[PDB]
Formats: structure tokens, C-alpha cells, sequence
């Protein structure tokens, strides 16, 4: 009964909306669920390595290679694969990045691993050039080589940005898609530039500990969360923001 029940700890939105989802379809497997929302990142891979929840879905790979990294006593594995999220950039005062004026003022989030991706975001709009002989995945501040409008960088934890840009607390913010959603704002009509989808790395994972990868409960969940009907719930709730990936 208790071996046949998931434990999961996921952010509120979309990743604990689709647990809900796919319930129904894990209980016609013999599993329950039991979901527990977080107040930030930095505890859902706690909460696994401690044994308080079987899978975290919250983060994407080079996230969870950044915390492994940092902390020596996470012993965790990837289990798959299920949803991508382009990153969105939203500004109250301009309407593109093409507008802002010189000294300008970026609101990065925190989120040591995801500093490549938000300073890519600029090199592809044109703002910036990074040094090429670092891979942008790994890319950080000191790898930017030319910056012709000077702009200026502050850092938000990711959980807040939605205020910094309620705030106007600078011309531009960085806001991940499930905080942005939270805060009940539409990454699609609202961001005024987003994440190309080609050649993206940053799929959202189920995360596991090391030994439990193949387990018949994380394989149950792994298969109802590439379900037609999860796919499609995904596609259809979030208009585009969140997009079903391959395992
Ligand atoms: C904790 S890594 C950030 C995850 C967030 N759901 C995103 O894909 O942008």
C-alpha cells in the first residue's frame, strides 16, 4: 500500500496541476500520489536526498547538475524527461529588448544554472556577444566580451522576479514560466521576448535517488506523464507556455 504510493514534490504550477492530472491514470495502475508543493528551488532536492518524497519534478538537468555540484550528499538521478518551459523576459516600461536605452538595467535571477540561459536569451536579441570558447550552458557575467549599451545586471530570486517586474525595479526581468504562471500572468501574451524552443536543454525532469530510476512506481508515473491524455492536457492548459517533450 505504501510501496504502492508516489510521494512527489513539485511546484505549484504547472508540474503539481499536471500530477493532478495524471492521478487518475496512476490509481488505474494500483499507485496513489501524494503531492507536496515547496516554497522555493532550493528544497524540492532536499526533500529527495532526505527521504521525505520518492521523485522531485521541478528542475532541468543542468540544475540538478549544478546542485549535485554544490552539495556531495545528493546522490540523484535523472528519471525522464516531460515538459520543456521557454524562458520569458517582461518589462512594464519597453516593448522589446531592441528599446532599451544605454545603462540599462537586467533583472537576472539567482539561479546559479540557469545563468547561461538568460545571458543566451541576450546574445540571440543582439545585446550582447559571450565568449565562444565557453559552452553558453556554462556560461556566466564574466563571460560576456562585448556589451555595447553597458547594461547593468541585478539578481532576484527566481520566486520574486514577478515582483521586481511589478516593481519596475529595472527596464527588463527574467521570469521562469512556472513562477510566471503563478503569479497568473500568460508567458505567451505577456513576455516581450521568449526562449527559442530549438536546440534547448532545459526540459523539465523527473528526479529520482540513485538506485530507484527503474523502480515499477517511478516507471508507472514516467508512463502516465507521457500519456496521450497528459500530453494533450498540457498542450491545451497552458497555451503554449509549457510543451509536452519525449523521455
Ligand atoms: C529549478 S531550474 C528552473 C525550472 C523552471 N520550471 C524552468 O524550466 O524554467
Amino acid at each position: 500500500s505504501g510501496k504502492k504510493e508516489i510521494v512527489v514534490a513539485a511546484t505549484k504550477t504547472p508540474h503539481a496541476e499536471i500530477l493532478k492530472e495524471a492521478e487518475p491514470l496512476l490509481k488505474e495502475k494500483g499507485y496513489t500520489l501524494k503531492v507536496k508543493v515547496l516554497s522555493d528551488y532550493k528544497m524540492y532536492n532536499k526533500a529527495l536526498a532526505d527521504k521525505e518524497v520518492d521523485a522531485n519534478y521541478f528542475q532541468h538537468i543542468p540544475y540538478l547538475e549544478q546542485e549535485m555540484k554544490e552539495n556531495t550528499d545528493y546522490k540523484l538521478v535523472n528519471a525522464g524527461a516531460v515538459h520543456l518551459e521557454p524562458f520569458g523576459i517582461y518589462s512594464k516600461t519597453y516593448k522589446s529588448l531592441k528599446d532599451l536605452p544605454d545603462g540599462a538595467t537586467i533583472i537576472l535571477t539567482n539561479n546559479v544554472a540557469e545563468q547561461g540561459r538568460m545571458l543566451a536569451m541576450l546574445e540571440n536579441a543582439g545585446l550582447i556577444t559571450l565568449d565562444s570558447k565557453v559552452e553558453t550552458v556554462d556560461a556566466t557575467l564574466k563571460d560576456i566580451k562585448k556589451n555595447p549599451k553597458n547594461l547593468e545586471f541585478k539578481k532576484v530570486a527566481p520566486e520574486l522576479t514577478a515582483k521586481a517586474y511589478e516593481n519596475k525595479e529595472g527596464d527588463a526581468v527574467f521570469i521562469n514560466v512556472n513562477y510566471a504562471i503563478q503569479n497568473k500572468l500568460n508567458p505567451k501574451k505577456d513576455a516581450i521576448e521568449v526562449e527559442s524552443t530549438k536546440n534547448n536543454p532545459y526540459a523539465n525532469i523527473i528526479a529520482v535517488r540513485k538506485g530507484e530510476e527503474d523502480s515499477a512506481k517511478i516507471k508507472a508515473l514516467m508512463e502516465v506523464l507521457h500519456s496521450k491524455k497528459i500530453k494533450d492536457f498540457i498542450e491545451k492548459k497552458y497555451d503554449g507556455a509549457v510543451l509536452p517533450v519525449s523521455e
